[PDB]
DNA sequence: ACTGGTTACTCTTTAACGTAT
DNA sequence: ATACGTTAAAGAGTAACCAGT
């Protein structure tokens, strides 16, 4: 199929060596904010980062949060599994038109608590506008269509999880 | 132990059990800081999830009767050990007491001689006895949570890597 | 739908250990 | 000696689910 053929050429893939490897001679927290900060854009838990490099949870989370050092091998995965996921979440988007957990946009949590602040038991009819308000928010952080949204995968918003948020804020108030 | 003991156990687990939860549930909060019994010690004795615990000892959550009294009954029972540990598997934890001796003492010295490091072993086993109310000669009683040389020298040497 | 009770999952923090200057 | 490197353990926060209305 020619749109499989989306494979990585030769000089593609060498160049992605070659961005691993300029990453290594930059300084480690700046890029270390870069990737947490790309995490954060598209929601990618970092569990999908231990199970695929192998590198340790709690070092990884240190890494990026306080700076902690991590020697240049470990690293080097850890650019690796960066460079390559770009790409990966790329092709997933423009293609759309140990199953990770949705996780609650910064973005759509404001749109939430607004709607939280006027009324705490929307209505189906509120909770399925508010689902097309939060995607489109998620997708425009990201960088992409609203009409792409089938490519947040797990985390894109249902009507469900917007009811489990309102009752689960409403459990909050105690 | 004693029937008139064992019937003691039984019946403030009932008064327990018969007032606000949060209540009780601060005042067993605050009896695992002031010993530092972790909480996977209850969970491992009791089978209580670890979150629903968590959040029942930190914000109210809810918890069944029948789970809470298995809560408040190993509270009595702990205490009662406790006494007996002091009278006569876990991780050391630092407490807010022996923090503060070594925070100023770190504010004057940051890599401190093995002088130094033992005398705040005293300082801060004799500390976190007062905490608890018990004579510093007990501090054998402290158990996993002693104080040691060792543990002042890691402290003070993950305290220098956390401000770089 | 809803509250009440409940938890697997996720991540940060803590205390401790080993290794290379 | 001591900074650099590393992680098992511990616990708090998150999303979701069920039971009985």
């Amino acid at each position: 199929i020619l749109k499989e053929l989306e494979n990585l050429s030769p000089e593609e893939a060498a160049h992605q060596k070659a961005v691993v490897e300029t990453l290594l001679q930059e300084d480690p927290w700046r890029v270390a904010k870069m990737v947490k900060s790309y995490l954060q854009q598209h929601n990618i838990p970092q569990r999908e980062v231990v199970d695929t490099t192998g590198l340790n949870q709690s070092h990884l989370s240190q890494h990026l949060n306080k700076g902690t050092p991590m020697k240049t091998q470990k690293r080097a995965a850890l650019y690796t599994w960066y460079v390559r996921k770009q790409r990966e979440v790329a092709q997933q988007f423009t293609h759309a038109g140990r199953r990770n957990r949705f996780k609650w946009g910064p973005a759509s949590q404001q749109i939430l608590f607004q709607a939280y602040e006027r009324q705490k038991n929307p209505s189906k009819e509120e909770r399925e506008t508010l689902v097309e308000e939060c995607n489109r928010a998620e997708c425009i952080q990201r960088g992409v269509s609203p009409s792409q949204a089938q490519g947040l995968g797990s985390n894109l918003v249902t009507e469900v999880r917007v009811y489990n948020w309102f009752a689960n804020r409403r459990k909050e108030e105690a």
